[PDB]
């Protein structure tokens, strides 16, 4: 190869830890709550290859990794008071650590920070032109799965098509990751058709990532795509109870659950859902062979293969 | 009776020579950013998932429509510091709201408080007049008379606010003013708020028996709200900004 290949997810981390270092107290104590333990780091490392797999500098997608972390902290310490489906092994919600006003304005400050991290790309050198387009697509894709979010609140115990539920995960997922990949394009430098390729990557990849979800249980009442393609295939009389099921507000949940799977292994669904999630896998490969050849796009690569 | 902020932002704007048609649609981006502040502020005094969320989606909001003053002939290089100058406040105002909630039961120094609203209420004003002045192109010192005139504006709005239950039970600058000038009435001023089982309604009379001295203090602030908004030139925006210091015929509600 002719350019390098850093190791991108400690080199975020020892800058978020650098920010917000342990001892820290006033509003910085929340935000350091929300940030460690920090793990994966997948989408300020999304940003950072998608910068450099367009020829940009490490200098000007660092601050905007930041913010790419401190956005998605900041929705999901907010998802936790809304949303409370607590596995053992969840960390503990803010709100039950700090309260839930604490957690509010922990969130808020998070956003606040990602937004004045991502500020900081002007000073690290990038033209204010496309800082300010950085903006743009860092503020549209949060406006795409603050959308998703409510619609996903507002459907559960409700059976929705299957292409309404594509729809419905690739404006929280897909947007999720083009917010990554978008705004670290847009610092590097991408032209339309290599935005446009990143776009359709993390579009494809957003729905694999959101049908990984799903399968988890079967490897709440949300519709999941197993029970919906079920659904599709179940003749009438299985399709009706499926549907009152999910209707049901007062029956065991437990019992409803087991007597789903039933149903999604009765037609497959739990199948049917591995080669859709396929399906956008090699979507999201092919979108991104328009890229330059790079360690950087080998890096985008193998992060489809499971 | 509305806020401050858009018309404030938009003579902030023009009063160091800077263009309406950039103003305008920021001065819509800067209401999303206080309209969903606030639905946040509804939810830490107490639908609570929407507001959560819809809240949260206009700050991006509010920052996408920032940096859509491209689209409206702004320099770019003036947008891309109105990003800084707006995220900055932010800071500012989630870093005293949270020294506020632990603020209560607790009698605190004024100049404690003073800061407090300025972080608050005048990161509040400063997040309408230092972007829209930057977006006006104006200089170092004029950005610098705004933000000393954004703090002093605050702060005394703040502390007629305080007054306004005179003529909840958080302290406010008149219990404090109070406080500090015996020691047993220092006592029972403590007591009361800390108190936690009391009738409201008594604990509100007994505390009202410090608010003239707010006054003052509110009247030294807006003096240097006024004296910062020399720093500018003399132009009509500036005059309707020193129109704004002296009290006038505002909501007065939350
Ligand atoms: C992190 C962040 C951006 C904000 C956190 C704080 C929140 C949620 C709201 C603050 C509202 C402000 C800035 C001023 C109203 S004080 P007032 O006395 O005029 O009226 P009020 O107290 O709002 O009734
Ligand atoms: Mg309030």
């Amino acid at each position: 190869p002719q350019v390098a290949d850093p190791e991108v997810a400690a080199m975020v981390r020892a800058e978020v830890e650098g920010r917000w270092p342990l001892g820290v107290s006033g509003l910085d104590e929340v935000v350091r709550y929300g940030l460690v333990p920090f793990g994966k780091m997948m989408g300020p490392w999304l940003l950072i290859r998608s910068a450099l797999a367009v020829g940009g500098d490490i200098a000007t997608a660092l601050p905007a990794a930041v913010a790419l972390e401190c956005v998605q902290v900041g929705a999901m310490m907010h998802d936790d008071i809304i949303d409370c489906d607590a596995q053992r092994r969840s960390k503990p919600a803010a709100h039950t650590v700090f309260g839930e006003p604490t957690a509010i304005v922990g969130g808020d400050g998070l956003f606040f920070h990602g937004f004045a991290a991502l500020s900081e790309c002007r000073e690290a050198g990038a033209p204010a032109e496309r800082v300010a387009q950085a903006f743009t697509v860092l503020s549209r894709a949060g406006l795409r799965i603050g959308s998703a979010a409510l619609r996903e609140i507002r459907m559960s115990r409700e059976i929705c098509s299957v292409q309404d539920y594509l729809d419905m995960i690739a404006d929280k997922s897909g947007a999720l990751l083009w917010m990554a990949c978008g705004v670290g394009g847009t610092l590097g430098g991408a032209d339309e058709a290599a935005l446009k390729a990143l776009s359709q990557y993390s579009d494809q990849l957003g729905i694999a990532y959101a049908i990984r979800d799903d399968l988890m249980a079967y490897d709440n009442g949300r519709p999941t795509l197993p029970v919906l393609l079920a659904h599709e295939r179940a003749p009438r009389e299985q399709q009706l109870r499926i549907e009152r099921l999910l209707a049901d507000t007062a029956a065991p949940a437990a019992e409803r659950y087991k007597a789903m799977a039933d149903l999604v292994g009765a037609y497959d669904g739990a199948q049917a859902a591995r080669e859709v999630s396929h399906r956008h896998v090699q979507l999201a490969t092919r979108a991104l062979q328009t890229l330059p050849p790079s360690p950087h796009r080998d890096a985008l690569e193998d992060l489809t293969v499971p």
